[PDB]
């Protein structure tokens, strides 16, 4: 038996920030109609998840990320397309690449100027050799050092200005369109889905030390953090893991009694945890709230 959620609350404005993606750049999707009510919700359903989880309804991670993603599925506007996408496990041979454009173009910034980034030059079959910024996240498994994400960033600015118009008229939209969708020089090549079975487990483990019922605040924080971290990281779904990893996260902490505040604007959790590597997001956690 844990606390479970707290009989405090966050303030209603709070709560409505809950699970949004204050991305730094653009800023213009508080339309209150659908996200303040999706936000609502989130918070809604891990306090509720937390209450599950003090009382042994939920008995592991697996099954919190099934709460977190029928939760989610709830929100999809009815005949949704992307509804499979958002109910299933990304598999070895389905996308895995998220080309750096709108509204992540604030990522480039970050993945160019991070500490750990380094110059690697990448061969292209459109653009031929460019020089890349790249920042390879790793993670510490059993002693195995796992890529989980790895950043490109095309550091040649202008020389692709020009390529893409030419080449988006030498070969039309359509096709670098698609060429893009893959090979995009500003992109983010995720998690192998092949890892995703060692990860679940480790997930498995983080949630079992996780719902303790003597741990400290401070392990307490530092296994949402983690458990945050791998479930963003890892992107076990073919759609909405950061939503679901940031639902496990504090349905966690609210078994607790522990009421997260909402993350920073321009802070969007998953690609925090992305950026960075499990210890330092563990220490930078706390300030990447409220």
């Amino acid at each position: 038996a844990l606390p479970g959620p707290s009989q405090r609350q966050l303030e209603v404005y709070d709560q409505c920030l809950i699970g949004a993606a204050r991305w730094p750049d653009d800023s213009s999707k508080s339309n209150t109609p659908e996200n303040r009510a999706y936000c609502q919700s989130m918070y809604n359903s891990i306090r509720s998840a937390g209450d599950e989880i003090s009382r042994g309804g939920i008995t592991s991670f697996e099954e919190l990320w099934g709460r977190a993603t029928e939760w989610r599925l709830s929100k999809l506007q009815r005949g949704e397309p992307l509804y499979s996408a958002f109910a299933s496990e990304r598999t070895s041979d389905t996308d895995a690449v998220t080309p750096l454009v709108k509204p992540y173009k604030s990522v480039l910034a970050r993945v160019v100027d991070h500490e750990d980034a380094h110059d690697e030059i990448m061969q292209d079959n459109l653009f031929g050799d460019l020089n890349v910024k790249v920042y390879r996240q790793t993670a510490y498994l059993h002693g195995n050092v796992i890529p989980l994400n790895t950043f490109r960033v095309a550091t040649d600015t202008e020389y692709l200005r020009d390529r893409v118009a030419h080449l988006r008229t030498e070969l039309g939209a359509k096709a670098l369109k698609q060429h893009l969708q893959r090979y995009n020089p500003d992109r983010i090549d995720h998690t192998n889905a092949s890892y995703l079975p060692i990860i679940k487990d480790h997930l498995n483990d983080l949630y079992r030390q996780a719902i303790s019922s003597d741990l400290s605040q401070a392990e307490l924080i530092s296994l949402i953090a983690r458990t945050h971290w791998w479930a963003a990281s890892a992107m076990p779904d073919q759609r909405g893991s950061a939503a679901k990893a940031e639902f496990a996260a504090r349905a966690i902490a609210s078994a607790h009694g522990i009421e997260l505040p909402p993350f920073r604007n321009g802070n969007v959790s998953d690609i925090e945890a992305m950026l960075s590597g499990e210890e330092e997001f563990v220490e930078k956690y706390r300030s990447l709230l409220d």
